[PDB]
């Protein structure tokens, strides 16, 4: 499991369920190419985005579609989406978990990098 | 300013106004003695809690009454309050800003300490 | 599993391992009585604090011993501990997860309440 | 002040000084056009990015160059930058403060919007 995304809802105190997540990898010409995507589960998690073979070193962007999430709950949001941009490095630990905690006008994101 | 408290509302993207704050200082007998209190202004800031003279070395607890804030807005939140516990002035006088960012089921708190 | 605690380290991007956690329940005379305690595991989680039978409605305090955590890593911290105070209510969902994200001068805490 | 950016360092408990910030605005062709840039002062604040006249309705991206900040301090962080993407001024002019709180493997961002 090279890359996992976990999302929490700070207003309801719950996993953020059915949130669209898009992962991109930066191409040689500096454009962002679609890499993987999915929707978070009932546990707020998104598994199976990629494989060890495909997840090579490079610069990745994870876009979490927070605006649509809040709108589906009838709550007025600030951001278009939450964005997490990072370099994958083979030097460090092998599993990346991108965690996000969502409020209508604020979010935090943390990388948990483990073996 | 020896001690300032600032509170923001992450649902509205606004200062958190009229938030009650109580400060305690640990006494010689290990009990929490009342030290100062007040409420946040329209800027979400609380000034004038204490003075350079009165704000001696000690262990302090800043209780931010988040439940009363949310309930006055007609919201049922998770926490009773946010509690911020820290040693102050152990290396001489510092200026402390205790900030808090509030959501119904989550909060963050940060200290900014200047010499 | 009525109550679980999960702690993350924002500096290292890792679970916060071997963090002491103390849970208290408020007594009739307003004092805090020890209720349960433990240390977080290699995954940053603390399971088995209590049982459904013992975890009755009431006001609880969870103290996460952040100062000792940072000192064991050789990093200079601000807070004595992180404190999470809440009322357990049988009305809502049945499992409480108290999550905390730690930095030397800041922390956030979120309640994830699920069935 | 139409747009202000404020950055804090959660390791030091201090303003984050000399942080580069780039603002982009989505153009008619869907590309991110450069809009304004600057760097945070000793207060961790960045003023004077734009004007009431120039800060028209649009989708804006505030890129906060967190990796360069940490590397200038001799630290290897996780993220490339923190990106804050939002529609502005769609209901008339507002004053936006975009705040960010930085840790090597985590950040939080909050918008405070006033009329």
């Amino acid at each position: 499991c090279p890359l996992m995304v976990k999302v929490l809802d700070a207003v309801r105190g719950s996993p953020a369920i059915n949130v669209a997540v898009h992962v991109f990898r930066k191409a040689a010409d500096d454009t962002w190419e679609p890499f993987a995507s999915g929707k978070t589960s009932e546990s707020g998690e998104l598994h199976g985005l990629t494989t060890e073979e495909e997840f090579v070193e490079g610069i990745y962007k994870v876009e979490i579609d927070t605006k649509s999430y809040w709108k589906a709950l009838g709550i007025s949001p600030f951001h278009e989406h939450a964005e997490v941009v990072f370099t994958a490095n083979d030097s460090g630990p092998r599993r990346y978990t991108i965690a996000a905690l969502l409020s209508p006008y604020s979010y935090s994101t943390t990388a948990v990098v483990t073996n």
